[PDB]
């Protein structure tokens, strides 16, 4: 077990990296990277496979068609491809999107990639929050997931261990790379961000993959902090200075 609480500075959470060629894993809080949780806009890796399968989507410049809602997040104001829609979070692109999948696909997929509880029951999400359609089953609703499940299903997507096309694969690791100001190392992931009602505490995250020289990680960060404030792109921070201190 390793020790990444001073990139945390202070935040709960914890964090796990797999390396495929060794089969090992850094874990830093074995307590809180076993615990499932909703994992967010972090679907959003799975959902672009499943829609890329599906033909629901075919590129990066895929577009969904926009109906003219005026989102709180302006970003999401206008009809925008699969590769902004992926880096803005836009989550009435993904909902439209899985709505043209049968549950039975997307029950089967995902119990193949055994993604967490497989728990796809609440389809249309936590209602409770007065959101309307800005919900679904992955965010904080049925869908849970731990940080190590998480590293395990990137390992066997990009591994190329399951059923999705590698083409559709290669779509997905272009829309996850993340500029880090160095082009020594490869940073790829998705944020995730969600607040448990239930148990007041935040579900944020950052998911994804490390490629440098000759070696692959492949990580999760997560954090369940009291604090509102923490949200996926301050996990991302947390994650990007963990990767600069004991990755690089």
């Amino acid at each position: 077990m390793v020790d990444y609480s001073d990139c945390f500075e202070g935040i709960s959470g914890g964090a796990i990296f797999y390396n495929t060629k060794n089969k090992e894993y850094n874990i830093y809080n074995k307590e809180l990277i076993e615990t499932r949780r909703s994992p967010c806009s972090t679907f959003k890796i799975v959902s672009t496979l499943i829609g890329l399968e599906k033909g629901v989507i075919n590129s990066k410049e895929s577009v969904m068609g926009y109906d003219g809602t005026e989102y709180p997040n302006k970003n999401w104001n206008k009809n925008l491809s699969l590769e902004e829609a992926f880096k803005e979070s836009c989550v009435w692109y993904y909902k439209k999107l899985i709505d043209k999948v049968d549950a039975k696909s997307v029950q089967n997929i995902l119990d193949d990639l055994k993604y967490g509880n497989c728990d796809i029951s609440e389809w249309e999400g936590d209602l409770k929050n007065g959101k309307g359609h800005l919900n679904g089953f992955w965010l904080e609703s049925s869908l849970q997931i731990s940080p190590k499940e998480q590293v395990q299903t990137m390992a066997k997507i990009f591994e190329g261990d399951t059923n999705f096309k590698k083409e559709h694969i290669n779509i997905l690791r272009d829309i996850m790379k993340i500029d880090v100001n160095d082009k020594n190392i490869n940073v790829y992931g998705k944020t995730g961000t969600g607040f448990d009602e239930k148990n007041k505490r935040v579900d944020a995250w950052f998911v994804g993959m490390l490629e440098r020289e000759g070696d692959t990680y492949y990580f999760a960060i997560k954090s369940d902090d009291s604090n509102k404030e923490i949200t996926g792109p301050k996990v991302k921070e947390i994650a990007i200075n963990i990767i600069k201190k004991y990755y690089s």
